[PDB]
């Protein structure tokens, strides 16, 4: 794949010809077809959420919102794949432009608004490769499905309930996405009272599925939570027995120092400016849950060091997206190779040993 060629020539030129969204669409197409340019060592293997992951680096929700490039993403080197956010009924999302590049900050701002083909379309798309996925999962390549809610929905809880019943049987884990900053009032569902009611219904629906079709349930949270919000989330998670957390979605904050001309566009900020804010949220949730709740770290990961910092902070797995938009497919292998080297360099027998290491030092 040659990391330098992509980061210095291919990607840059591409960004100079097409707009963010068009580039994304093209990316999904090429990926789905397997038109892509490192062997995983046992050190990168991780066992959590009732599954084995050959490596802890996954593709974050948002790149493959409709589940169209799952196989191509596995081919890219990801240890697990999570498909964007799916809503019960189809919806176009916000008007364009709704995605912006901040190259000077190695960041992105997006306000898609949950553009989704809907549960039915995604359901049939995953059913067409359900058994193939069964073998991939058994092989250490799990599939996650991220659930959202429609813009005009009145009963948010019912929207997620539907997602559980329709896609739950096809996923190794489900994600209750209540941290999207582009859907009015969605984040308010992170409140203790609302989250408890919401997760109680989700878990009940999940427990009603046949055993082999019973996925783990995780909640994806924002990086803009107050200390109180985090304490409440942790409490609800332990009270209901949530299987895990996905730490920090994009941020509505705008860290001082941003240079991008489009820094003041409305939307969620991703990439490097979000990295440490995300790592710190992971560190806090890990401690609040006594390290007993699996955490998938996401936010500004572009190197082995970025991944290990989140792992040491408490993440059992990590994900990336924005880095892919700047460095291209080669970034996946780069992250894995650097993570492996750093693990050895720091005396860790493997990823598992480093999980939460900072809390024990
Ligand atoms: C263009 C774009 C679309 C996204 N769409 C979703 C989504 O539908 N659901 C979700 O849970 N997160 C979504 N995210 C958030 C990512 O999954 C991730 O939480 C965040 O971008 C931080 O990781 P990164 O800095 O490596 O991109 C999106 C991010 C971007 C940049
Ligand atoms: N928002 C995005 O998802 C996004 C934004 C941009 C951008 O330039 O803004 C670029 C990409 C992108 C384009 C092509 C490839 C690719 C795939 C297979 C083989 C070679 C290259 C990967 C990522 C995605
Ligand atoms: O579809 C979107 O706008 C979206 C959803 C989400 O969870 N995060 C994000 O940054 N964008």
């Amino acid at each position: 794949g040659d990391e330098r060629f992509y980061a210095e020539h291919l990607m840059p030129t591409l960004q100079g010809l097409l707009d963010p969204e068009s580039a994304h669409r093209l990316a999904v197409r090429f990926t789905s077809l397997g038109l892509l340019p490192f062997q995983d060592s046992d050190m990168l293997e991780v066992r959590v959420l009732g599954h084995k992951f050959r490596n802890p680096v996954g593709i974050a929700a948002g790149f493959d919102k409709h589940g169209e490039a799952v196989d191509g993403l596995y081919k890219m080197g990801f240890g697990f794949v999570e498909i964007g956010s799916v809503t019960p009924k189809p919806q176009e999302g916000n008007p364009r432009p709704r995605v912006f590049r901040l190259p000077e900050d190695q960041a992105v701002i997006n306000r898609y608004g949950f553009n989704s083909h809907g549960l039915s379309v995604v359901e049939h798309r995953l059913r067409a490769r359900q058994q193939k996925q069964a073998k991939l999962t058994e092989d250490g390549l799990p599939l996650g499905v991220n659930l959202g809610k429609n813009k005009t929905s009145v009963d948010a809880a019912e929207d997620y309930a539907e997602g559980v019943r329709v896609l739950g049987p096809l996923a190794d884990y489900l994600v209750v996405n209540v941290s999207s900053p582009n859907t009015a009032g969605l984040r308010s569902l992170q409140g203790k009272a609302e989250l408890r009611r919401l997760l109680t219904k989700v878990l009940q629906e999940r427990d009603g599925l046949r055993r082999v079709h019973r996925p783990a349930v995780l909640v994806k949270i924002a990086p803009d939570l107050t200390s109180q919000d985090k304490e409440d989330i942790a409490s609800v998670v332990k009270e209901l027995g949530i299987d895990g957390l996905i730490v920090t979605n994009t941020t509505v904050s705008r860290p001082a120092g941003l240079q991008g001309a489009l820094r003041s566009e409305t939307g969620g900020l991703s990439g490097k400016p979000l990295r440490d804010l995300s790592t710190q949220t992971i560190r806090e949730m890990y401690a609040l849950t006594q390290g007993r709740v699996p955490i998938i770290g996401v936010g500004g990961v572009s190197s082995g060091q970025d991944a290990l910092e989140k792992i040491r902070a408490g993440a059992s797995l990590v994900q990336l997206y924005t880095a892919l938009t700047f460095w291209g497919p080669p970034v996946v292998g780069k992250v894995k190779r650097e993570l492996e080297a750093l693990l050895k360099e720091q005396g860790f027998g493997g990823v598992t040993d480093a999980i939460g290491a900072d809390h024990r030092r």
